[PDB]
């Protein structure tokens, strides 16, 4: 009973404009949590976080206000960022990328199902727990696109340019779901080639023009096997209304290709 509410801040997990994130350890139980410290947008992040409950979404335990400073208690992910599992210019083994992509789809399906769009999917925002289970992180740019079963079209510029869908730069209004599908396709590209295909998806970007002209003999596409590449051809489609939806990604051949063995379990012989 005494001291269970006490947490020691043992190290910095992240720093930025928002403030900082510290790894906190319970004085009594030694449970590890991530505490987001915002100097003080944050009201919306907390409200969205209160809605979330899924195995592939960073869990929100609660918040505390100490005058001006807000403390967000979040699920600690000991495996760090997916970003650091991507070898520059190489990527990672295709069965690992497939497993992470399955868990990313489960997370995004969940959020879209409750009418939430993350709006900044990228490997820095995809964390790994002790068993390498992927968790969608940081709902600071997230918003509600569906309420009372009515879709709201988005118009605000949100995200990170290499991961943003082309409609965000070309259209005044756009559907939220194809934008998250697109960023997931860029994450899959990064996992399989260890590089981003373009600085941004605009016609003034030579690499983006090459892709629309189907020059897949060029990098990063040359490093990707034909089966995951065929999926990327359906995701990285400029027209968001013609882009593949998640129910159709779940039917894709590479998505359902057996590649990955289960977690290595202890065994003996004779
Ligand atoms: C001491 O470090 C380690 O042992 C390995 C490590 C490194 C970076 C992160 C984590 C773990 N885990 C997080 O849960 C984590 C939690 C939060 C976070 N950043 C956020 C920023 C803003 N909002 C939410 C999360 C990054 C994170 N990455």
């Amino acid at each position: 009973v005494p001291f269970v509410e006490d947490w020691d801040l043992v190290q910095t997990l992240g720093e930025g404009a928002y403030g900082e994130v510290q790894l906190a350890v319970n004085r009594v139980t030694e449970e590890a949590v991530a505490v987001k410290i915002v100097d003080m947008n944050i009201k919306k992040e907390i409200c969205i976080n209160k809605m979330l409950n899924h195995e592939n979404v960073v869990k929100f335990y609660g918040h505390r206000r100490e005058g001006n400073i807000q403390y967000l208690f979040l699920e600690y992910c000991s495996g760090g960022e997916l970003f650091d599992r991507i070898e520059p210019d190489i990527g990672m083994p295709e069965p690992d990328a497939q497993r992470f992509f399955h868990q990313l789809m489960a997370g995004v399906v969940y959020l879209h199902g409750i009418g939430i769009t993350h709006r900044d999917i990228k490997p820095e925002n995809l964390l790994l727990d002790e068993r390498d289970n992927l968790k969608i992180s940081d709902f600071g740019l997230a918003t509600v696109f569906r309420y009372n079963n009515r879709e709201r079209l988005l118009n605000k510029m949100c995200g990170t340019l290499p991961y943003v869908a082309p409609e965000l730069l070309k259209r005044r209004e756009f559907h939220a779901e194809p934008v998250d599908v697109w960023s997931c396709g860029i994450v899959l590209t990064a996992m399989l080639a260890g590089e981003l295909p373009w600085d941004q998806p605009s016609d003034s970007c030579q690499e983006y023009s090459d892709w629309k002209e189907k020059k897949t003999y060029l990098n990063p596409w040359k490093k990707i096997d034909s089966a995951p590449l065929a999926l990327l051809h359906k995701i990285l489609v400029e027209n968001p209304s013609a882009r593949i939806t998640i129910p159709d990604i779940k039917k894709d051949r590479w998505y359902n290709k057996p590649l990955k063995k289960g977690a290595k379990r202890p065994r003996v012989t004779s």
